[PDB]
This record gives structure tokens, C-alpha cells and sequence, in this order.
């Protein structure tokens, strides 16, 4: 396979339809509902793409970054955030180090392989 991917988004509907995408594509691909659950999946142990929501209730994408840190989760994986136009600031300055690339909801199918590819030979490469 070419690779494991967790995508953390709040909506179902996302996550079925990334999973669909990417698994067809040739990836492995695993779910989270929320920051928390993103910790949850990481503390299991997980090496490869975190697509990431950054506009998610309670614990937004930011606080799941900051999570990540304080928990040192952080080796081992490319996190690629998915944004918006109306997207929330980090609270915390240079949280941004640890984000890869960011791609605009909504987004095509192919920018979604496209990226994830990519970045997944900047995880098997490093
Ligand atoms: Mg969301």
C-alpha cells in the first residue's frame, strides 16, 4: 500500500468521502471525529499524513496541534491541514512549524492524492 493516512474532521461526510478517495488511490486510512480522538489514535502509534480540520467544535485544529506537542506525538508524522476562507487563527505562535502544507475546503479529488502523495514521501524519506 502506499501509505497510512488519519483524517481527523468533525463531518462524517468528509471523512467517508476522504476515505473512499484515498483508498482507491492505494493508501490506508484510518478516522478520527475530533482533536481528541486524533490523540487517541496517535497515542496507538501511527506513522504517516495527518489531514487535519481546522475548524472543529470544542478542540479546533490548532488545540489538537498543541495536544500533539504537549503528548510529543509529533515524530513520524506530515500534518496537512484543511482550511477554509473563514479559518480561525493559532492562539499560540508557530504552531504553523508544524503543518506541512493546508488545503481550502472545498477541494478536488485529485489535489487531495496529489498532496497526500507528496507529503508521504517527505514521511518515507525522513
Ligand atoms: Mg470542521
Amino acid at each position: 500500500h502506499k501509505g497510512d493516512v488519519m483524517i481527523v474532521d468533525d463531518d462524517a461526510h468528509v471523512r467517508i468521502a476522504v476515505k473512499t478517495i484515498l483508498s482507491d488511490a492505494g493508501f490506508h486510512i484510518i478516522s478520527a471525529d475530533s482533536g481528541g480522538q486524533c490523540i487517541d489514535l496517535l497515542k496507538k502509534g501511527f506513522s504517516g499524513v495527518v489531514l487535519l480540520d481546522i475548524m472543529m467544535p470544542g478542540m479546533d485544529g490548532w488545540d489538537t496541534i498543541r495536544a500533539i506537542l504537549d503528548n510529543s506525538l509529533e515524530q513520524g508524522i506530515a500534518i496537512v491541514m484543511l482550511t477554509a476562507k473563514n479559518a480561525p487563527d493559532a492562539k499560540m505562535i508557530g504552531l504553523q512549524e508544524y503543518v506541512v502544507d493546508y488545503i481550502t475546503k472545498p477541494f478536488d479529488n485529485e489535489d487531495l492524492i496529489e498532496k497526500t502523495t507528496f507529503f508521504m514521501g517527505f514521511v518515507r524519506n525522513q
